[PDB]
């Protein structure tokens, strides 16, 4: 048909595929690439930051009435709220299909128009993915101290980076926020007869400038203005309170309560920042921009001694992924070309078949460009060109073997079975298109790239290729085993059935997981400290931990983040550390251990550390795990109910129980035990007898101890706060606070201990609520075992060996298990449906109804090697492995089609099978040896497609081993009976 | 942001600059300029090509609100329109009335 | 047509509150500011709805 | 080009001038422009809009 | 200024300008199958330019 008009097009079609190749190049160049695809489903958080409030106060008086509004939001999937000291954090994760800015507008519509009595203004966190951390930088200097570095961060580095297109915000960590401060003794306020209310209502009475509009003199108008704005620390001392504010206790620089403390190698205190890309923006480009920005800072904007340098960069992961995938695919192409050169005699011809490889890819890139399909280098890691090139094989086998005039005839003869074989392959990838969410967002471009390559393969195998112009002992041995296939149908069905039961036994018992760990270039650490710890002590424990990590030759820079960032994104207390461990290049390691083994070594090492429990993650996967269900972990056990102590008890029981089960590895109770509080309970009776308003006491507490800013000072473009605070030991303890004074209606200083009863009681550190219900969480990561097997052995012992209930407290599970199960169900729904469609496709070509049955039931022959590989290699059955089975089944049923199409009763079978031996063995060989180099372990971005490749290769070995023996025997057993 | 009587330097200092600080990270922004002067601060933002209108204005709106606002000034986005979009220019004319 | 765009700086009467003298006579800077705010240029005390 | 049916003018005056004086400047600009037989209307906007 | 558009467009066409004349070359080569001839007919472009 087209192969007729093709020959005289020899010049034209060449230019066609050439310019098309160029358009494919431009397609790739304009095709945004992703090393680590965005895993996390659409979600957003509302951050209400209340200055001084305790955890309980935040939860009850802020978080809950916010929950009442947020609860009925459109597209709501799960709504959780963590309320910690000075912070109310509401994480809302939405359903599948809700876009970002939409749901953002919805939450924004909910959280506005609320009350929030403390002046708390709820706000949505930056719009970014949990994988959004790209440039993590620390600005360093060998002279300048922390405060100067902090100023440089705030007023130089932050805005400059924030200008970068693609960057939503840059989160600030550590450092010192500078404020103008007044340090004075209450004995002095009792000395000069001044109330604590008066001094603050004074210092903040006047800070301002005033426009006086326009004053007319002659024909020239003059703007009337005036300046009362305090420009410095000295201007503060002169506020009237002839007693000066400076004659009153000293006026100096200071900082508010530190929300977080950061450290790096041998550096207990420093400052860093975290660049957040905006949502769906391609990381590498935004990284080019931020690279330009950073170098613009270091070379130009920042002082000579201060230089911003990153401890974490996404472009590095990108480059490592690029190198690994590049080397892999290059090796694949080389092996295909090599084996092609080995089977096919003529080298030039082998090249003619070889040019099918780059062209069909360039065919696909044009489509992926116009369909806006991104290129995930990890999923595109498995292609192997043992599918795409098969179409070029069967014709080349057809032509050449037919020769040793008009080639279009035999090309036409082989045109029908290969085209339907092509459709069979592309329809076999239907279940990949079927599944949704994470696994889709991961594997999607592979299925499209292959399918579009299949269409591009036919374009090469027809409009180009035909228009281009030890086996000796393998032959009779094959005739010998086909000769053994005569009759013996009982022993033959013995073999077939034994193989079926084989994959049954081997398949039924095996590990069932979700994803193969998706290695990154670092390690994230979740550390929990003792309850009620000061920032200083937390920083010291962080120092010791960080120093214990640096002991390892594999680590490079250990960054420890104590508490939470100044932005309010993380609901972390001072009792919590997040440690970023950046490993050296894997080749530089002088210790033999693999990353997992290093993980175990670090774990066992940290077990010898005082007051520290360390869970293990990687930064991005940690983010998406956090967004997934309850916490940062592979799995969680949630204990519901409104009683904190009760849920605490049961959660301790389950916490201790999970440590018994082999699968579970890192087990923590999550929310820290309650911390010591000094509780001031105002007695209104005594307040009535002494004539004291509660507002006075509350103000004394907030401004006296806390130092909530009284006014705001403006200096140049910069601004700071101004705070009047009791000095040092003024409050060291309950007794001192009791002896503090405030005014009265009768004009006499009264100690608050005469009115407000001061006691000591512990209270919850962080209150977590899932869907308007209070609960606690047991965080657990599992390592060294299977997920499904672990929930098999555990999850029973929880419902058996753990006594609970009476009043409320019901348990529950969460983490990646629910995700894996959803994917499993979604796969098993579309799985039988595609079997039926491929059953009609097989019924279309042969139209005997026997061949569809036989060929479609040739699949378990392929399943064998898929299972023996995953068992022998020690791998696990998962999404990637499942995909492996998909592709494997595709090439298996294709090879069955090709074999049977060409298939003296049993002699017809022997000769018929013999004729088709070469292209079957060849296509099998190239398809296996295609994904063989992708089974090479070492690399970054290396393991996604590794199990895919394993299943494909092993499965293909056994599929081909069986199909050249069992298949024609079964054929002979049916068609002759 | 229109605040009457306030001088130029104070308009830049206490109004324009913080508003700019909260605006800057705005999604898909091309160039932001600001002119600060007696009576008001005008912050103009042009967006990278291919940006929807109500989208952009929703972003700007999502930024400017919830800020300092010393003098009671209330930042508000100018009417959605185009430089070529003033289609009618009229005058009120009467012999028998006055400007009030 | 070539100009400097933004015009040269205008004359202004600058009222700078002296902190020391404000301490000596006991005056809040707020009093003075609001004096040149409400008193001189003027600020609306309230709104009348007819 | 791409001319419309009109001519627009960007005018800068002495710095910090009174709005009344600038009003008079506008008046002289209009009066001087109207001397052209080709112009039907000359509209001056001094200051800004509301 | 306005040149921001100019330098954007001047390069813009310059990217796709040879691209279409290379595509036109493909077409002309398609029907005639000659090499010299579509080159000669492609030489008609500067003739009109004058
Ligand atoms: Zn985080
Ligand atoms: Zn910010």
């Amino acid at each position: 048909r087209l192969v007729t008009l093709c020959f005289n097009r020899r010049g034209i079609v060449a230019l066609v595929f050439a310019m098309v190749a160029l358009y494919g190049w431009y397609a790739w160049k304009q095709l945004p690439l992703e090393a680590y695809p965005d895993i996390a489903d659409t979600t957003s958080q509302v951050v209400t930051q209340v200055n001084g409030l305790a955890a309980e106060e935040v939860e009850q008086q802020i978080t809950i009435p916010l929950e009442r509004e947020i609860m009925g939001v459109p597209g709501m999937h799960v709504m959780r709220s963590k309320s910690t000291f000075g912070l109310s954090l509401i994480t809302v994760v939405f359903k599948d299909g809700a876009e970002d800015y939409w749901s953002r507008q919805r939450l924004q519509e909910r959280i506005n128009g609320v009350s929030l009595p403390y002046g708390a203004q709820p706000s949505l966190d930056p719009l970014t993915s949990p994988i959004g951390e790209i440039y993590r930088y620390t600005l360093v200097s060998k002279t300048r101290d922390l405060r100067e570095l902090s100023e440089l961060q705030f007023w130089k580095v932050i805005p400059r980076l924030k200008q970068v297109a693609g960057v939503v915000d840059v989160a600030n960590f550590g450092g010192l926020t500078t404020q103008f401060m007044l340090e004075f003794d209450p004995v002095m306020l009792s000395k000069y007869n001044i109330s604590l209310n008066q001094i603050t209502q004074a210092i903040s009475e006047n800070n301002a400038n005033a426009g006086g509009s326009i004053l007319n003199r002659g024909e020239q108008g003059l703007v009337v203005r005036g300046v009362g704005l305090i420009r410095n620390l000295d201007d503060l001392g002169n506020i009237v309170v002839p007693v000066l504010v400076k004659d009153l206790g000293r006026v100096v620089l200071g900082n508010p309560q530190r929300h977080g403390i950061l450290g790096m190698d041998r550096n207990p205190d420093t400052i860093q920042g975290i660049t957040l890309l905006l949502k769906n923006e391609n990381p590498s480009v935004v990284m080019e921009g931020v690279h330009a920005a950073v170098r613009d800072l270091n070379d130009n904007i920042l002082p000579k001694d201060v230089k911003v340098v990153p401890y974490i960069d996404r472009s590095n992961l990108v480059d490592a992924t690029v190198h690994t995938v590049g080397k892999t695919l290059m090796e694949g192409m080389f092996l295909v070309s090599l084996v092609l050169l080995l089977f096919l005699g003529s080298p030039r011809a082998a090249i003619i078949v070889a040019v099918t490889i780059p062209l069909s890819l360039l065919m696909a890139f044009i489509l992926m460009h116009h369909f806006k399909i991104p290129a995930n280098l990890l999923s595109l890691g498995a292609i192997d060109f043992g599918i795409i090139v098969d179409g070029a094989i069967v014709v080349m086998e057809n032509i050449l073997r037919r020769r040793e005039r008009d080639i279009m005839q035999s090309v036409l003869q082989v045109a029908r079975p290969i085209f339907f074989g092509m459709i069979v392959i592309i329809t076999a990838y239907l279940p990949l298109f079927a599944f949704q969410r994470i696994e889709y967002k991961l594997f999607s471009p592979m299925a499209f790239a292959v399918g579009f390559a299949l269409f591009g393969a036919l374009l090469v195998a027809l409009l180009l290729i035909p228009g281009l112009a030890a086996l000796v002992w393998l032959a009779p041995r094959y005739e010998s085993v086909l000769n053994r296939l005569v009759g013996s149908t009982r022993t033959a069905i013995g073999i077939a059935v034994a193989t079926l039961v084989g994959v049954m036994i081997l398949g039924a018992t095996i590990g069932r997981d979700f994803l193969p760990y998706l290695d990154e270039g670092s390690i994230w650490l979740q550390v929990t400290l003792p309850p009620g710890i000061s920032l200083e002590k937390a920083g010291q424990m962080a120092d010791n931990l960080r120093a214990a990590t640096m002991e390892f030759p594999e680590v490079e820079h250990v960054v420890t983040q104590v508490g939470r960032n100044d932005e309010g994104t993380d609901p972390f207390s001072p009792s919590h550390i997040e440690t970023a461990v950046t490993l050296h290049p894997y080749s530089t390691w002088t210790s033999g251990r693999d990353k997992q083994q290093l993980i175990e070594a670090m774990a066992t090492r940290f077990r010898d550390l005082p007051g520290t429990q360390v869970g293990f993650s990687q930064p991005m996967i940690d983010g998406v795990l956090d967004k997934l269900a309850g916490a940062h972990s592979d799995l969680v056990v949630k204990v519901y109910g409104n009683d904190f102590a009760e849920t605490r008890q049961v959660a301790t029981a389950i916490t201790r129980l999970l440590k018994t089960v082999p699968g579970a590895q890192d087990v923590i109770i999550d929310q820290e035990p309650p911390l010591p509080q000094v509780r001031i309970d105002v007695d209104r009776a005594a307040a009535a007898r002494l004539g004291i308003n509660v507002a006075d006491v509350m103000a004394l507490i907030q401004t006296g101890i806390g130092g909530s800013p009284v006014t705001q000072v403006f200096v140049e473009d910069r601004s700071y706060n101004v705070v009047a605070r009791f000095i040092g030991s003024s409050r060291n303890d309950p007794e001192a606070i009791g002896n503090l004074t405030l005014t009265a209606a009768n004009g006499a200083h009264v100690a608050l201990a005469q009115v407000a009863h001061i006691r000591l009681a512990e209270g919850e550190t962080t209150i977590t609520r899932e869907m308007n219900k209070r609960h606690l969480t047991v965080r657990l990561n599992l390592r060294g075992r299977d997920l499904s097997t672990f929930l098999e052995e555990a999850r029973m012992r929880i419902d058996k060996e753990v006594p609970y209930d009476r009043t409320h407290i019901q348990v529950a599970w969460g983490g990646q298990f629910e995700n894996q199960q959803r994917a499993q169900a979604r796969l098993a729904v579309i799985l039988p449906m595609v079997l039926a469609l491929m059953f009609v496709l097989l019924f279309g070509e042969f139209k005997n109804l026997r061949q569809p049955a036989l060929i479609l039931m040739a699949v378990p022959l392929a399943t064998l090697g898929g299972l023996v590989a995953l068992h022998l290699r020690g791998m696990t059955l998962n999404v990637s492995s499942a995909v492996g089975f998909i592709a494997l089944f595709g090439v298996a049923v294709l090879n069955a089609i090709i074999m049977i199409a060409n298939l003296s009763l049993k002699e017809a079978v022997v000769r018929g099978a013999g004729e088709r031996m070469r292209p079957v063995l060849m296509t099998a060989t190239v398809a296996a040896l295609g994904l063989i180099p992708a089974a090479l372990a070492h690399g970054l971005g290396s393991d996604v497609q590794r199990p895919l490749a394993t299943v494909v290769v092993g499965g293909l070995i056994t599929a081909t081993a069986l199909t050249l023996v069992l298949l024609p025997a079964l054929y002979y057993l049916i068609e002759t009976r």
